RNA sequence: ACCAUGGCCCUACUCUGCAGUUGUGGAAGGUCCAGUUUUGAGGGGCUAUUACAAC
């Protein structure tokens, strides 16, 4: 087999990417070695998955671990596994239904071994291959099955190419309607990804556009871009063709992701005002799914440094913006927020023998969890001696990630965590100080084993911070705080008097809460119809929902099966179906502790790792009707204390699975638990239609849920266990007097007039501003689709793209219109039960209005909290510099904008912290909208090793990014100058063409050693040569001192100058 | 081939994340209903999701 030309003609480039290929590769194995605690085939990680099915599992944990990050940092291994699942299936006669470790195993080890190969040819001017020798085992066994793995899983990229970009039939053709001829591979198509490459036997290896996609499955996109920039694979399609862009876009779309080192920035006023502005510009998530691919299109942006962004939002900053702005800005003197500051570890046990009889560390975690502005919090949080506050328990370096050790010496310790808001359901907590000026509230630590923790004075909906900024911009912070405070103490108040028994029908209202924001136990309380819930009702209603959940589960697993064996069942259309054991498992444990009865206040339950280690050994069990490893698998529950003689908390219905043969795999497990447990299900169901009472283990008849509230107890519980609810709409009343005042908001109802509503027009008829132009863009909704009624030719439904004054009318005629629809829709079921059918349609509709309307009510809500940062970022920028911005306006704000606010040119200055350095790069004028640069410049792997270099930890951002496209285009010289050195070297040293000829390898390493004794270079020359070269492939620096450089932005092209006239011989 | 019918809760803001139990709590959050809302406003039902303690 000869190496493909386009290999041949672009070895510099082919070389350079391909040891990037490896070296990325390497980076994730090893990542998830050490998260883990754990030739790339060979790996400690591969050799793992490897071993994995060699027996019963005994590490389920960490098998599962590899799975699944695996497949997180190589997203193109869910594709890949997937179809060797189906080649396995073949190959040996089986039905295998679900992805398992040897799946992974073998993509992996093929991947890695044709990208070797490839790596070695073209990084070598002369060496053997007996690898490309027709009808070897390599050729056999690796490369061939490689290259028709690699042609099915483009099928399936071009597949996603649809969802991920929103192209259509048509833009796809030049590539779908060429690939196979009449079916063949049609190897003449210029992008075919399979050649015979001279194969006498003639049989399809990998084309060289083919080995082109293997290396950029394992690139960054900017290497992408750079690396296939140079080839020509675009037959007659030039630089600005749509046709380009498609090509390049399906050779990273599921590309690797690789794990970021961490970064920390300093944050500021100024800082905080321009992440905010940076957040408006881009499009949120909810109202991006809804736009069509061309206006989706526009927010995929170019950068000054010429690299391709999506400006969309990955998760709603709102409320963390907003708590930065108030804790940078010192705007609350008493209110502080709740911050997690790391997690204590301390071992309970060295040596704990688990569920599966295996012994572990047992490490207990507790959060340290407190309260104060992040900066503050965080100055206390590490000291110089690297102990935690004022605990003097060390703060282990975060490098350092031995979570299972197993020295006592080692422990306890604190994990290295920069201090964040906590910030979950919905919620914000805050604790009150008495006096200004108060130090952080950091827990104690007692007996090196217990935080002691602080219940948070009172809990806000984050639904409620867009009034509460409001309330803040319209009145200032104090105010706004000196609300929330008298709130907060009116509660306090109220739960006082429940706790004397002083609350009555006749002074309820002097505790000044209205009735809407009273919890109804004391509503009922004081009207005197207080009451539990109803036991019996809810067992008897739990038993049959739950039964009928059981039966839905039963009938999706037979068709999903039924499914899976199919023809037509294919990765990347809609209706693909896919059994995860992972998925089953994870089922499966919760059910299985939900049944298991609690005694001694749930102490016998099962705990953390036992729990992990259950559910981990369900997803991997996999007998292959070995008698042992199904012992094993039923002594796993046996020694939980589920099943077995003796057992005094047995599950009520586990025991069955296991009676007559023990199932041999997690499908089977799954299918007989379910089926047990309908039966379960249908005895307590027939028991309660006897009038007999049952009992099922998670419903408590002592609970209080189920008893009468009493006012003393339950105002105990209010005033000292819990946070204060605030209550919604707590703003309301002082925003609406306030802008009362204002004579432009003169023709307003505000007897209906949300806070929603007002900001709005606020903006509009205050500042004559208006949402970004993004949000008038027309939108798509399958539920408007089903209401407008609109089918093509051949009779699918059509998406169409309405206005919101298009929906408005929509939704008014909903009833009519959706009648129509049922009719059409049903008729299209019966073409491919009345009952069934009816239910078919009723679920459809409601999900589909369901989610159309809440994406409706949440785009409205991100329209007025961007109004919010909009406003609050301007007012920090306008008294900041000499910058004037009276005039910028959020209707400008676009996520390239041309003009406003964001084409502001000011200086600027970024600090940030990187494995324990400290650097500053700073711009002396930027626009706004680049502010993002400096992240990617800090996340930048070279950042480090070049500031060593420079000799200063202050630099300017227009140097770095100058010098960071300098060392790109370096690095394939570096690749040619060891090409014309090793050619040298073969022409004047017969020796070396005798090794190949002799099939012996010559390495860059070999060649320097003849150099060196022959003397056309010296050890100082050798060491240099080595060194550069090998930073090049590190696609890193050099240490200082190695070679003499040059100022910025010249450093790399001087280092390439050096290697170039140490590579010149005698 | 085309066409038609994550275990979960990360393109700097910390995935080195989240994913055991028991208790407490539905004024909040989630979810469902509809002559409800393009004004996270209101109504009705259901529900421990944040937190803390103990293990
Ligand atoms: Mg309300």
């Amino acid at each position: 087999m000869n190496i493909p030309a386009l290999v041949e003609n672009q070895k510099k480039y082919f070389g350079t990417y391909s040891v990037m290929a490896m070296l990325n590769a390497q980076t994730v194995l090893d990542h998830i070695q050490k998260v883990a605690d754990i030739n790339l085939w060979f790996h400690p990680v591969m050799s793992h998955l490897y071993n994995a099915k060699n027996g019963y599992d005994k590490q389920p944990e960490k098998t599962m671990f590899i799975i699944e990050r695996l497949q997180s940092y190589f997203p193109f291994l869910k594709i890949m596994a997937e179809n060797q699942r189906e080649y396995s299936n073949g190959k040996y006669k089986q039905n295998r239904v679900e992805v398992n470790s040897n799946d992974i195993f073998e993509v992996l080890k093929r991947a890695f071994g044709v990208l070797k190969m490839y790596r070695d040819l073209t990084n070598a001017y002369k060496t053997y291959e007996e690898k490309l020798n027709d009808g070897c085992e390599f050729l056999t066994s690796t490369e061939q099955p490689l290259s028709g793995m690699i042609n099915n899983y483009y099928t399936v990229a071009l597949r996603n190419m649809n969802e991920r970009y929103g192209y259509k039939t048509e833009d796809l053709a030049f590539i779908q309607d060429k690939r196979f001829k009449f079916s063949q591979v049609n190897t003449g198509f210029f992008l075919s990804l399979q050649d015979y490459n001279g194969d006498t036997q003639k049989k399809l290896h990998l084309s060289g556009v083919g080995i082109a996609l293997l290396i950029c499955l394992f690139l960054d996109k900017q290497y992408i871009n750079i690396f296939l920039s140079r080839l020509p694979i675009f037959s007659s399609y030039n630089a600005q063709s749509e046709e380009r862009r498609i090509i390049i876009r399906s050779f990273g779309i599921n590309s690797i992701k690789l794990p970021k080192d961490r970064i920390h920035s300093e944050k500021s006023n100024k800082s905080v005002a321009m992440d905010m502005l940076n957040e408006v510009k881009r499009c949120p998530d909810e109202l991006f799914t809804t736009l069509s691919a061309e206006k989706q299109s526009r927010f995929r942006i170019i950068s000054d440094d010429h690299n391709e962004v999506l400006m969309k939002r990955s998760s709603d900053r709102f409320v963390p913006l907003l708590l930065q702005y108030i804790d940078y800005g010192k705007l609350f003197d008493h209110i502080r927020f709740h911050v997690n500051m790391g997690k204590l570890r301390y071992l309970l046990k060295a040596d704990k023998t688990c569920i599966d009889g295996q012994t572990r560390v047992r490490v207990i975690e507790q959060p340290l969890n407190g309260f104060g502005r992040l900066e503050e919090a965080e100055t206390m949080r590490k000291q110089e001696n690297g102990t935690f506050g004022n605990s003097g328990i060390r703060i282990r370096d975060f490098e350092n990630m031995k979570r299972d050790d197993a020295n006592p010496a080692n422990y306890p310790y604190i994990v290295d965590t920069y201090t964040h808001y906590i910030l979950e359901n919905n919620k914000v907590e805050m604790f009150i100080n008495d006096k200004e000026d108060s130090a952080p509230l950091l827990p104690v630590i007692e007996d090196d084993r217990y935080v002691v923790k602080t219940i948070p004075s009172c809990r806000m909906s984050t639904l409620e911070i867009p009034a509460m900024a409001f309330h803040m911009f319209l009145f200032g912070s104090k105010k706004t705080e000196k609300l929330i405070v008298d709130v907060h103490n009116r509660y306090k108040r109220l739960f006082q008097a429940m706790q004397k028994e002083e609350v009555t029908a006749e002074n309820i209202a002097s505790f000044g809460i209205a009735e809407s924001d009273l919890p109804q136990k004391i509503l009922d309380l004081i009207s005197g119809n207080a009451h539990g819930k109803d036991v019996d009702a809810f067992i008897r209603l739990t038993v049959d929902d739950m039964l009928t959940d059981t039966e839905r589960r039963i009938k999706r697993f037979k068709d999903d099966r039924k499914s899976i064996r199919s023809a037509d069942n294919k990765m990347g259309k809609r209706g693909f179906k896919q059994i995860s054991t992972g998925k089953l498992a994870d089922f499966l444990a919760k059910d299985i502790v939900l049944f298991q009865p609690s005694v001694n206040d749930g102490e016998n339950k099962i705990t953390g790792l036992n729990y992990r280690i259950m559910q981990s050994a369900i997803a991997v069990y996999d007998s292959g009707d070995d008698y042992e490893a199904k012992q094993q698998f039923k002594l796993m529950f046996e020694k939980a204390r589920l099943i077995g003689k003796g057992t005094t908390e047995p599950h009520p219905f586990l025991y069955k699975v296991f009676a007559r043969s023990i199932p041999a795999n997690a499908v089977e497990f799954y299918e007989r638990y379910l089926i047990e447990r309908k039966f379960y299900l249908t005895g307590l169901s027939n028991e309660i239609k006897k009038g007999n009472r049952v009992d099922v283990p998670f419903i408590r008849r002592d609970q209080n849920k189920w008893k009468t509230p009493a006012m003393k107890t339950l105002g105990r519980i209010y005033s000292e266990d819990l946070p204060v609810e605030l209550p919604r709409q707590m703003f309301d009343n002082e925003i609406k007097s306030h802008l009362k005042s204002l004579p432009q908001m003169e023709g307003i109802d505000f007897n209906n007039a949300n806070v929603t509503y007002l900001i709005a027009e606020y903006m509009k008829r205050v500042l004559d501003d208006d949402f970004q132009t993004f949000y008038q863009w027309n939108r798509n909704y399958r539920y408007m689709d089903m209401l407008k009624g609109e089918y093509d030719r051949k009779g699918s439904l059509q998406h169409c793209f309405t206005s919101v004054e298009e929906r408005e009318g929509l939704w008014k005629e909903r009833a009519s219109r959706t009648e129509r629809y049922r009719k059409q829709a049903s008729n299209k079921i019966r073409s491919n039960s009345s009952e069934e059918i009816e239910t078919i349609l009723d679920k459809r509709l409601s999900n589909s209005r369901n989610e159309y309307q809440k994406s409706e009510k949440v785009i409205r809500r991100y329209r007025v909290q961007d109004a919010l940062l909009f406003l609050l970022a301007k007012k920090t920028l306008t008294e900041l510099a000499d910058f004037d911005g009276e005039r910028f306006k959020l209707k400008e704000i676009m996520p390239d904008a041309e003009k406003g606010i964001l084409s502001e040119i000011m200086p600027m200055s970024f600090t940030f912290e990187k494995g324990g350095k400290k650097y500053t790069i700073t711009s002396e004028g930027m626009k706004l909208k680049n502010y993002g640069d400096f992240f990617v410049l800090a996340s930048d792997k070279r950042i480090g090793n070049l500031l060593e270099l420079v000799g200063s930890d202050i630099v300017s951002k227009e140097d770095i990014m100058e010098e960071f496209n300098k060392y790109d285009q370096c690095r394939p010289e570096i690749s040619s100058i060891v090409f014309n050195l090793e050619k040298w070297a073969f022409d004047t040293y017969p020796e070396l063409s005798a090794r190949v000829d002799r099939e012996e390898k010559v390495d860059f390493k070999s060649i320097l050693k003849i150099l060196l004794n022959n003397k056309n270079i010296n050890k100082e020359q050798s060491d240099i040569l080595r060194k550069i070269r090998n930073a090049f492939d590190a696609n890193n620096y050099p240490d200082k001192g190695v070679v003499e450089i040059k100022a910025l932005p010249e450093i790399a092209m001087s280092i390439k100058k050096a290697f170039g006239e140490y590579a010149i011989m005698k």
